[PDB]
RNA sequence: ACUGAAACUGUAGUAGAACCAAUCGGGGUCGUCAAUA
């Protein structure tokens, strides 16, 4: 099945990212932004520079140059777990417990987590 | 019912002044998929 609204339509226009200069919120202005969708840019007011480790033998060869951990898995993000990702309010507290699954993504007062 | 002759369209003059190839972005991370019996 698919849930009766898509993801963005349970975000604010006030959350999604800005689409001109004067919707511009803190972390636009402070790291800076260029729109997706069409004009429009501004250079972060924040530059993060001359970074530098301190320790020499910083970095553990876990013994020999060809060791090698293998990492778990990083599985890939999926939204459509609506319990895990969708909000049952737009202040953002979870679904309720119990509730099938065509609950999620599917009133307009839902939100995203 | 006696052709005028002779005469450099040339001389001077910087396609140039100003303009940031630049703005934003963690090499990152989880549950889905198939439909019947």
């Amino acid at each position: 099945g698919l849930y009766e609204i898509a993801p963005v339509d349970l975000l604010d226009e006030t959350l999604k990212p800005a689409t001109d200069k004067k919707q511009l919120s803190p972390a636009d202005r402070v790291f800076g932004w260029v729109n997706q969708r069409g004009n429009g840019c501004y250079k972060g007011q924040l530059r993060i520079h001359s970074v530098t480790c301190q320790h020499d033998d910083a970095i553990d060869d876990f013994g020999n140059q060809n060791f090698s951990v293998p990492l778990a898995i990083l599985g890939q993000p999926k939204p459509e777990q609506a319990r895990f990702y969708c909000a049952d309010d737009r202040k953002g507290i979870p679904l309720e417990d119990g509730y099938d699954r065509d609950d999620g993504y599917s009133d307009s007062e839902q939100g995203l987590r």
